[PDB]
């Protein structure tokens, strides 16, 4: 019937990426920077937060403030951001930062910090909260308002989008903003793919992201004990991609949270992944923007 | 009393299989496919999916699309089962696929290709949902409908087949429709055996499935961190079985879900079990309606 | 205060257990026997069973059968039981069975053989439920029939006790009934000690048992991926120990459930740790009576 | 806005803290006692406890006992303390104590032993309960009695507070009461702090703590399967910030509970991450008070 899911897709033809210095594989790197943005009640929220931190079995609390909740945040912006951008500097990879407007308020010195790195500021959502049940009006309102606080905190505007707890409609209203150049609010592919239902009808590119090669899941109730399950993870991920990529290269994402592989603890797996991913030739080491504008470049919408 | 439980089956003298070429066990690959066939409202049900995906802690959502399960979903039939099927061609393995009915009308080539690579379709049921409470008219109906699918789909009618989350009739249904060869809807031996109560009278196989030996594990709240974690848990499986076999052959299941093994990170520990499980000798790589054939022509239901 | 718990026990003067052959360590496997006495509507439950299965994340069903757990449970009695109990037999090493009365009237075959094979039956209760909630009026009644049901079907009335999931009262109750040389309801110690509460005024041993050396980790949500982690932690639990044993001999459990470490994936694990342990001199392998008699004989109760 | 949280701390400038010894990373290990001071209605709680112990799935149970977590808690103050206490002496290292004031009134002769080895008594609240929703004036009177507990136990009043379970006014009531050199009810950096919003205006340090490199992770619904995991994560959390040391030296926190670490099968991995810690020079093994006056007289507050 008409309906509305491609669960098929390239089926069993995927396109050849091109990739750059004839890179066997793409990787993204992404840095979500969250961190003040989160749930609060003093962001006039109705409840705590509890996503994603150490208090891995943390419930919201109504009209509460969790402090502990809140200084487990407090470290991603504090001491975590910091060691990351080191991490990536020191092997001069370049990062994609998904961040989040309300943070990126909170803290506009590491925002400065990261563009004058040359890092992509990609728009993570004025919020760091479920959309899954907003009005379209308001949801709507909150990402034109992403959009202009990053434009003035950045000098550039946002060119790619990522909500991640999306509702029906977070797409939908991404692609009819106009300006954006890709989404990344998908978990369906291993490679780029121009949205087949832009309502706009103009190129949109989807760039699909993760919840599998992403340190989420060291705070998960299924998830990684030791950083060695990280890099373990991580390095099976690359050496079957790599394999494919003799003959039909991919990407793969890596998603990374400052409160999360901040800590040393998990940080010295994400070294030891970069270490071994820069072991390899034929890696293309990239930004989202960069893959998007290779695609357009590469793989015109017709 | 009249206990309706076989709690003690074969005892303490499970027969021998003789499996082809004398093998010391039997594997069993199968491969689910659900995608496209799970719960959504847009399938006339009243919530959203939650099991078996990366997101863990997923809860069904009452009248609403959950976007993120949907496209987690979709990774599934768009990449995750091509690169499956490419692993066991490679290898010259056999599979018997839990095919759900509603999933293969929504991706006809691939069940098509699956198909015309000789893989048994095996029925998983109309639709992936939960059947517990079901009136035994509609599962009926389900039943019938699948069936009728399946064969326009493939050709041939399923001869086995396995619901998963079945209700207190669901096996009962099964044996009265006269046509299936074997079920699989049990978890309670290590060979097949003669179903002990068919109200039909004709002899039906049942081959007993697995949770523990089955990629699920990785999404599910206790369950496998890295892809290394499934390898050596089925190395373990494999060699005490193995080992039984050198006077009493058995025979072990490998469940799979293109959604979940489908993903690089995860492929790589399944390549790694079938190079282990190819570098022994006798070892019977089949598909279950061969077991079922085999059982048949080898230990006749007296 | 006068506070109903004993936080000091024998504080850091632990008495030596002089343990036969001048041992270092004395190791008690423990197998539990609950397959056929667990929750059932069949039994007059009013849900379905959900502890302790593969079906990792099961709820209760009011009113209802849950097939798959069911046959999970079947696993333990059909064949996991019968590989365990050759593990066993191999090495030369004696059992403790915590055998739960309704689940043996239901199996009285492997009972026999269990008692053949020169295991000592434990009592665990006369069903496999929850105590917490019961009228002490009850949970005695209960227990009278688990003697009587073990007596007969052994041959000899039970000597130890232990149900798991007590109440208030279990543990009062069992030393009131007069019969029992020990139980085993507490995880608090490393050594037995004579009951310091017993109105009766008796004797009366107890030998801890353990939730963490526990082949129930292996389902439930914190607790070991692959075999090879179960085995890593017996093993550093023996090391510690024997090496405390040096000059302070201790014991340690090892609980065994027969659907769990029934599977080939985790039997071979515990062979692993057999093996290992049976390669130090100065082990007593013992079941929880001999530990019991040999208490009284060598620390007599003044 | 007026946001009352500081998302920023030293920014990409953190002080140098100059340890004793020019050492490259200082350690505090961290022995929380708590047993004796949970929840019970023994104590006068509306409930049983249910955090922290091997029943990982445990729920508080209203108006009741709970005699499996009662038991469960006895090991830590029965037998666990003494082996961990003695595992310190062994190798040397001084621990810092957070003595829950109700569990060290329960067993007086073990704070005195920890003190007689030199040890610390830091105050871990007067009971082991929530705060999150308790009146002010109520977590206040509790805060005095506290103190008033431990210093007549001990002989000197306590210099430092831990709650953990805080309310939106613990560290004021901490910071207003005066005499207190430091807390540690922060997760957020890696080196002390002088409290930026003491309304007292005096000098308040804050010492951040861990839900990390915490042995409770061995018991809640994501984390370490066996204790090489624990060795392992604490061994990376040693190794990156070692290597920052050599310009940028930091702390890091261990934290440990009677209850937990002092089971065999845990002990050995902390042995093995003392060991290793041990085998490095220029580690400064402390207690939280000295790192609080090394502060002080390194960087005054001014």
């Amino acid at each position: 019937v008409d309906y509305p899911r491609d669960l098929i897709g390239y089926g069993s033809n995927p396109p050849h990426p091109h990739w750059p210095g004839k890179a066997r594989i793409a990787l993204s790197f992404v840095l979500n920077y969250e961190e003040g943005g989160e749930r609060n009640i003093l962001h006039g929220d109705k409840e705590s937060e509890a996503f994603l931190s150490e208090m891995v079995s943390a419930q919201p609390l109504q009209g509460e403030r969790n402090m502990s909740m809140e200084s487990l945040y407090e470290y991603g912006s504090r001491a975590g951001v910091w060691r990351i951008l080191k991490l990536f500097k020191a092997f001069d990879i370049p990062l994609t930062i998904f961040a989040v407007a309300m943070a990126a308020q909170r803290h506009p010195d590491v925002i400065r910090a990261m563009v004058a790195a040359g890092h992509e500021i990609c728009s993570h959502g004025y919020r760091w909260i479920d959309y899954q049940y907003m009005d379209e009006a308001q949801e709507r309102e909150h990402m034109l308002e992403a959009i202009r606080i990053l434009t003035e905190l950045t000098g550039e505007r946002p060119l790619g989008w990522y909500t991640g707890r999306t509702g029906p409609n977070t797409r939908r209203l991404v692609m009819e903003e106009g300006g954006f150049l890709y989404d990344c609010d998908t978990y369906d592919d291993d490679l780029p793919y121009w949205e087949p239902n832009n309502p706009t009808g103009k190129p949109h590119l989807v760039i699909p992201y993760t919840l599998d090669t992403n340190d989420m899941r060291f705070t998960q109730v299924q998830g990684f004990n030791k950083g060695d399950d990280f890099f373990e993870y991580l390095k099976d991920a690359f050496d079957v991609l790599y394999a494919e990529g003799a003959e039909a290269p991919k990407m793969l994402s890596i998603g990374l949270h400052c409160r999360l592989i901040g800590r040393p603890a998990r940080l010295a797996a994400l070294q030891r992944f970069i270490e071994y991913a820069k072991s390899h030739e034929q890696v293309w080491f990239t930004r989202r923007v960069d893959i998007a504008r290779h695609w357009h470049a590469t793989h015109p919408y017709t």
